[PDB]
């Protein structure tokens, strides 16, 4: 990746796509505010210079969890990268790491099973159109973990400024 560009502490990304860009931050505003889910932002609140935003890694990179919508273009576009770069592929065993995996399943959006695949349907998903959205949201972005992933991050800055640079 990069040397030591602009580094924050960001709670948690959202990954979304340009169709559902307004359900993904529907909720990411909720969130902060709901259970207070801060700082957060989405995909296409997300700024930059010189850098891109098309890095699906970025999203994986520096944060607790990553929301994953899952949608029939949102799937074949990452999903897609995926097979060309299994390093997504990756965070799709649920690191434990500071970043996390996250696939949050759209109201709006129909994505049955059928559409999801056995990796990310085989895990945590966030949803909110179920009774246990608040709790998933409540869990996954717990201060108890929000320490774990505030302890490995700052931790990943070592072992990669020791022999393990981006």
């Amino acid at each position: 990746g990069p040397l030591g560009s602009e580094e924050v502490f960001l709670k948690f990304v959202i990954l979304h796509a340009e169709d559902d860009t307004d359900e993904a931050l529907r909720v990411q505003n909720l969130l902060q505010d709901d259970f207070g889910i801060k700082p957060g932002i989405i995909f296409a609140e997300m700024p930059h210079g010189r850098q891109h935003l098309q890095n699906l890694d970025d999203a994986v990179n520096g944060s607790a969890w990553t929301i994953l919508l899952l949608t029939e273009n949102f799937l074949r576009d990452t999903w897609c990268n995926f097979q060309f770069y299994t390093s997504l592929m990756n965070s799709v065993n649920r690191q434990h790491k500071y970043n996390s995996v996250i696939p949050m399943r759209p109201l709006n959006n129909p994505l049955p099973r059928e559409r999801t695949p056995f990796a990310l349907q085989t895990i945590n998903a966030l949803e909110e159109e179920s009774r246990g959205f608040p709790t998933q949201v409540e869990r996954i972005f717990q201060e108890s973990v929000y320490k774990t992933q505030q302890t490995i991050w700052k931790e990943t800055r070592n072992m990669v400024q020791r022999q393990f640079i981006a």
